C-alpha cells in the first residue's frame, strides 16, 4: 500500500501568490497505484497533491526531496517510475517524511526571514500567515479547522515564493482555527545534515545520556543486557509494563545469570541487594519514582508502550534520573517510532480466506489448522472471545477466553489449547504457540473536543499498527518454526498516540499515585521533550487545567472505580461525586456507573454533566460551577491535526 | 456507478455472522463494470456505493434496500448491471429483481410484537413492534452502532422479514427506536403499476384530486397546458419559482395563445381579469395562499425544486385548494423525484480532460471551447465565479460573473459572452447557450443536531443531482445544438432534501408571510404527506418548537435581515436581539452580524448562543432562557438516517 500523486497545486511565477489545482488520477487509478507502487505518469511541479486508501494531504518538494507529515504518510513508500520509493527521511518527532524527488519534480528553495506568510491549501487557497516563532503563524481572519483539513504537508511561502515550512496542525480555540502550526524548513535541513544503528547496548558514558535501544526479537534486551551491566559492575534497574514480563526475567535472572535480582511489583517484592531490579512501572511510580543513588542503569523495556503507567512512568524516569545520580537511561524496544512489520524467518505468514469451519471477522478459520496443537487467536473484544469460545468447544476443541478481570491460570501451560484472548494476553501472560490469528483490529480511545458541553473520550475499533502486528505476530515463531494468520495485511503506522492518554495519566496521577496536576505536567513534559519515544499532541496545560479542578472528589466512590479497574477510575468517580452531591442520577445506568447504584432511589432530575465518558441518556444540566469551569478550560489552544 | 454486494450477513434461536466476499479494487472496479459474477449467496447482501456501505434483504424474489443509499443507481449482477425494478421515494424503498442463486425471506404474517434487528456487523438486537414502521429498542443504543445497516432485515421469532431498517429514532443522539419499511409497503410497490402515464395533462375531475404531470422538456406544461384548459372553460393559477419565468410566461400567452393573463410577482402586478394567473410561489405566498373560488386548476410549476418558498407554496395549495373550490391540483415537472440524467438528442456530452489553458475544478478547459459563440459556466460559489471571469478577460474573452446580488442586465443580450454564473442564474436569466461548462457541484446546508449548545446550519459543497444536472445542461440545446462540458459523471439520488429547508420554511413563515409555527407546520404536513413530491426526515414537531418560543423579536433587526437578503432572517435577527437585550457580543462580527455594529462599544462579554450559523468566535454563556428552551427542544424524537 504505497502513497500516490493524485493531482497537484501549481504556484504563480510573478506577483501575488495565487495557485490553481489539478487532478491527474481518479480512485481507480490511486487503488491501482497504490498496491503497484508503480507511478510511470510524468510528475511536474513542486506541491503534490497525496493520497492513501484512507486519507489524502499535500507533499512539497524542497532541496530534491519530496517532503510529507509522519502522521498522513506513516512509513509508507511513494508510488514512484521504477516502482515503490522507500522514504530517505523518517523523523517521528518533527512530524517530516521525506523521498528523493522523483524525475521532473522541482523544488521550492527556503524562505530572509520573512514574517508575512502564505498557506497553501489542498483545494489551492492562499490563505494569509503571520509568523509567531520557529514553527508558528497566526492566521489573519480566524478560519474554521474544516478548511485547512488534508492540506498537512502543504507550502508556508513567504512573499518571494520562498518556502518558510510545511503545514502540519492547526491551533484551535472552542472549534475556529487561530494559528498554523509548520515544520520549518531549517528542520528539514537538519533532518538532511544529521550522520547511526541502536541495535547494541548503549556504553556506559562518561556524563548522564540518555539512549536506545532497538534490539531485535530474541537477543536478551531484558536479561542478557541487564546481565552484563551488572558484569562491568553496575547497578541496574529493568522497568517493565508487565507483572508477568517483570517475574519471568526475575526467575530466569536467578536461574540462568547467577544473580538472584531484587523484584518489585505489587504481588511480589523481595530485596537480595543484588546489582539488579527488576521493577513494573506502576510498581516504580508507587514507590514514589528515583530514590537516592540506587540505580546507575535504567533500562525502560518495552519503550513502545502507549498505555498512561508506562508514559507516566518513563516520564517520571527521565526528569528524575540524573539528579539522582544515574549515568545512563536505556529507551529499549524492538519496535521504535516509524519502524515497520517485516518477514520474519522462522513465521509463515497465511492471509485468512473465506473458506474454513470458523466465521472469523468476515474471513474463515478451518477447523484443522487449529485442530492440531497450541494455538492463541486475537480478538478486539471480551464479547468476540466469550463467542469464539463457546462456539470452538462446541466443534471439540479445547478453546479457553482470555481478557482482563480474569486469572491467566485459565490458559494451562500443559497440553493442547486454543486461547482466545484480547491485548490483554501480553502483560497477563508470557507464554509462546505454534500458530496466531490475529484480526488486526484493536480497541482505542479516542478524545473529541466535542462543546457539548466539554469533550468526550469516544471508544472505537481501529486497524492495528506496525507494533500491535509485530508484537501479537511474535507471539509464535520463537527459536522453532511458527503460522502467522490474519484478516489484512498492512498496518497504521506506529509511535503516535492520542490526547486521550494524556487525559489518562492526569487520571492515574490522582487515583494511584498521589501526583497533583502539575507534579504529572513536569513528568509527561519530560516524556514529550525527549526524542525516538512515542508522540503525542501537547494537551499537557489542556488536560493539567481539566484535573486541577476536580476538587474534593468522594473517597469512597474513587475507591470503587479503582477496584473495578475501568478506564479513567478519576473522572468516573468525579462525575459520580458530583451526582451524588446534586443527588442527581448518573449520565447513565450503564456498568461504568455502578457506584451509585445503592444511592438509585434517592437520585432524581438531570445530570450535572462534566464531560462524556459514554452514552448520555438522562436528561441534562450544564449549570453545575465544574461544568462550568471545564467548559472555560475548553479555551486553551488546542493544537490538532488537519 | 453500480451498487455492489461487497459480504453478506448469514442467518440461523436468531443468531448472525458475516461474511466479506471482495475488497476496495473488487468494489471500484465491480461498481464501474456493472459485472459480479461472483455467486450470490444468503437473503442479506452487504452492498456498497464508492461512499456508503449499507444492507440489502432479498424478499418474494426482490432484493431490496433504501433509495436514500442506493438512489436509482443499477446492481452490479451476473450478466452486466441490473436495474432496478421498483423505486418508491415516499417508503424509501428500492428492489432489483434478486439475481439467480440468492435466496429471499418469507414475509412475517403472524403480527408478533417481538423484533430481532440484524446489523452490518451480524449482531441482533431485539427490539418491540410499537406500530407499522416503528420499533422500540430494548436497550437504547449511541446512533453510531446502527450505522451502516440500512436495508437490513427486522425479523421475528419466526426468522421471517417484519420489514427492513431505514432510520434510528434519537433523544440526544442515543437511538431508543428504529424507523422501518415494512413488509405490506413491498407487496404494494410490488403490486403497482411498473410504469404509470403521467405524460399527458389529466382531464378535470368532479371531484377534488392531486394529479402529476411528468412532461419533457419543451412540452409547454407552463403554456400550452393553462391555455387548454382555459380554452375549456376553467379559471387556471399557474405557479412557478422564477419571477423572470412568471413574467415570460405571461408575455408568451399573450402572442401565441391570445390570453393576456393576470401577472402576479413580488415586483410587478398586473390584473387582466383573464382566467389564466401566473404567479411566484413567494407572491402566492404574499397573497396570503388559496381564495376560494378563485381557481378550478392549480399547476404547481417546476414542483421538483426544494427552496423554502416553492415547498411552502405547494404546501399551502394541498392543503387549501380543495376548501377554496379547486376540483384539480397538477404537481408539474420534467424531473420527478427517482429521476435520472439520460441521453438529450440535441445535446453533445463531452468530459473535461486535463488539456486546456483554464484550470476549472482539477481539469481544464480550451480556450477554443470558449472563444466565439455565447457560453454559460456553472460555479458553486461566487468567489469562483470572480476568478474564473477575471481570468476569462485577461484571455481576451468578454466573460461576465452572475450571482445572488447581482443584476441580470450584467448579461448582454447580444453578442459573444462567457457566463460564469452560480445557480442563482436559473431564477434570474431566461436564456439559452451554445455550451454548458458545468463544476457537476454546488453549494448546500445541512443540519446537524450538535448539542453545543443546540443545533448548527451548515454550509457544505455537495456532488449534484440528477435535477440541478439536468437543470443545467437544459440551458443548451433548445430547439438547437448544444454542448455540455462536465468535470464528473458523477450525479446523486435525485427528490430529497434536508431538515434546514424545512427550519428555512419555519423562517420565511415568520419572516415574510406572517404564520405562526403552527400555521406553517399544517402546510408543510400537507406538503410531505403528499406522495411523489420530494422527501424529507419528519422534523416538523422540532422546528415548530424551537420556532414558538422566539417571541418578542426586534422588529428593527428582523426588518435588517430581510433587506441584507441572506439566509435565516428570522434566527439571525433573532440571535442579534437576546444579544442586544442581554447587551451581550454577537457570535462574531462576521458580515453576518451587522445589525449590531451600531452597539458594538456598549456590546461586552460572553455571547448567549442559541444555535450556530457559523463560526463562534467570541466566548459563550448558555444562561438565556432562549438557549435553555431550544435545549430542551433538543430532547424531541428526532428521525436520522445513519
Ligand atoms: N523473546 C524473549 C522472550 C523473553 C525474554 C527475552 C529477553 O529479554 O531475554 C526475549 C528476547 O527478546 O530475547
Ligand atoms: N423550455 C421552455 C422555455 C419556456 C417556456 C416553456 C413552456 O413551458 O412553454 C418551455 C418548455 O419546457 O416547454
Amino acid at each position: 500500500g504505497s502513497v500516490v500523486i493524485v493531482g497537484r497545486i501549481i504556484l504563480s511565477g510573478s506577483g501575488s501568490i495565487t495557485a490553481y489545482s489539478q487532478q491527474t488520477r481518479g480512485l481507480l487509478g490511486c487503488i491501482i497505484t497504490s498496491l503497484t507502487g508503480r507511478d510511470k505518469n510524468q510528475v511536474e511541479g513542486e506541491v503534490q497533491v497525496v493520497s492513501t486508501a484512507t486519507q489524502s494531504f499535500l507533499a512539497t518538494c524542497v532541496n530534491g526531496v519530496c517532503w510529507t507529515v509522519y502522521h498522513g504518510a506513516g512509513s509508507k513508500t511513494l508510488a514512484g517510475p521504477k516502482g515503490p520509493i522507500t522514504q530517505m527521511y523518517t523523523n517521528v518527532d518533527q512530524d517530516l517524511v521525506g523521498w528523493q524527488a522523483p524525475p521532473g519534480a522541482r523544488s521550492l528553495t527556503p524562505c530572509c526571514g520573512s514574517s508575512d506568510l502564505y498557506l497553501v491549501t489542498r483545494h489551492a487557497d492562499v490563505i494569509p500567515v503571520r509568523r509567531r516563532g520557529d514553527s508558528r503563524g497566526s492566521l489573519l481572519s480566524p478560519r474554521p479547522v474544516s478548511y485547512l483539513k488534508g492540506s498537512s504537508g502543504g507550502p508556508l511561502l513567504c512573499p518571494s515564493g520562498h518556502a518558510v515550512g510545511i503545514f502540519r496542525a492547526a491551533v484551535c480555540t472552542r472549534g475556529v482555527a487561530k494559528a498554523v502550526d509548520f515544520v520549518p524548513v531549517e528542520s528539514m535541513e537538519t533532518t538532511m545534515r544529521s550522520p547511526t544503528d541502536n541495535s547494541s547496548p548503549p556504553a556506559v558514558p562518561q556524563s548522564f545520556q540518555v539512549a536506545h535501544l532497538h534490539a531485535p526479537t530474541g537477543s536478551g534486551k531484558s536479561t542478557k543486557v541487564p546481565a552484563a551491566y551488572a558484569a562491568q559492575g553496575y547497578k541496574v534497574l529493568v522497568l517493565n509494563p508487565s507483572v508477568a514480563a517483570t517475574l519471568g526475567f526475575g526467575a530466569y535472572m536467578s536461574k540462568a545469570h547467577g544473580i538472584d535480582p531484587n523484584i518489585r511489583t505489587g504481588v511480589r517484592t523481595i530485596t537480595t541487594g543484588a546489582p539488579v531490579t527488576y521493577s513494573t512501572y506502576g510498581k516504580f511510580l508507587a514507590d514514589g519514582g528515583c530514590s537516592g543513588g540506587a540505580y546507575d542503569i535504567i533500562i525502560c523495556d518495552e519503550c513502545h508502550s502507549t498505555d498512561s503507567t508506562t508514559i507516566l512512568g518513563i516520564g517520571t524516569v527521565l526528569d528524575q534520573a540524573e539528579t539522582a545520580g544515574a549515568r545512563l537511561v536505556v529507551l529499549a524496544t524492538a519496535t521504535p517510532p516509524g519502524s515497520v512489520t517485516v518477514p520474519h524467518p522462522n513465521i509463515e505468514e497465511v492471509a485468512l480466506s473465506n473458506t474454513g469451519e470458523i466465521p472469523f471477522y468476515g474471513k474463515a478459520i478451518p477447523i484443522e489448522a487449529i485442530r492440531g496443537g497450541r494455538h492463541l487467536i486475537f480478538c478486539h473484544s471480551k464479547k468476540k472471545c466469550d463467542e469464539l469460545a463457546a462456539k470452538l468447544s462446541g466443534l471439540g476443541i479445547n478453546a479457553v477466553a482470555y481478557y482482563r478481570g480474569l486469572d491467566v491460570s485459565v490458559i494451562p501451560t500443559i497440553g493442547d489449547v486454543v486461547v482466545v484472548a484480547t491485548d490483554a494476553l501480553m502483560t497477563g501472560y508470557t507464554g509462546d504457540f505454534d500458530s496466531v490469528i490475529d484480526c488486526n483490529t484493536c480497541v482505542t480511545q479516542t478524545v473529541d473536543f466535542s462543546l457539548d458541553p466539554t469533550f468526550t473520550i469516544e471508544t472505537t475499533t481501529v486497524p492495528q499498527d506496525a507494533v500491535s502486528r509485530s508484537q501479537r505476530r511474535g507471539r509464535t515463531g520463537r527459536g522453532r518454526r511458527g503460522i502467522y494468520r490474519f484478516v489484512t495485511p498492512g498496518e497504521r503506522p506506529s509511535g503516535m498516540f492520542d490526547s486521550s492518554v494524556l487525559c489518562e495519566c492526569y487520571d492515574a496521577g490522582c487515583a494511584w499515585y498521589e501526583l497533583t496536576p502539575a507534579e504529572t505536567s513536569v513528568r509527561l513534559r519530560a516524556y514529550l521533550n525527549t526524542p525516538g519515544l512515542p508522540v503525542c499532541q501537547d494537551h499537557l496545560e489542556f488536560w493539567e487545567s481539566v484535573f486541577t479542578g476536580l476538587t474534593h472528589i468522594d473517597a469512597h466512590f474513587l475507591s470503587q472505580t479503582k477496584q473495578a479497574g475501568d478506564n479513567f477510575p478519576y473522572l468516573v468517580a468525579y462525575q459520580a461525586t458530583v451526582c451524588a452531591r446534586a443527588q442527581a442520577p448518573p449520565p447513565s445506568w450503564d456498568q461504568m456507573w455502578k457506584c451509585l447504584i445503592r444511592l438509585k432511589p434517592t437520585l432524581h432530575g438531570p445530570t450535572p454533566l462534566l464531560y462524556r465518558l459514554g452514552a448520555v441518556q438522562n436528561e441534562v444540566t450544564l449549570t453545575h460551577p465544574i461544568t462550568k469551569y471545564i467548559m472555560a478550560c475548553m479555551s486553551a489552544d488546542l493544537e490538532v491535526v488537519t
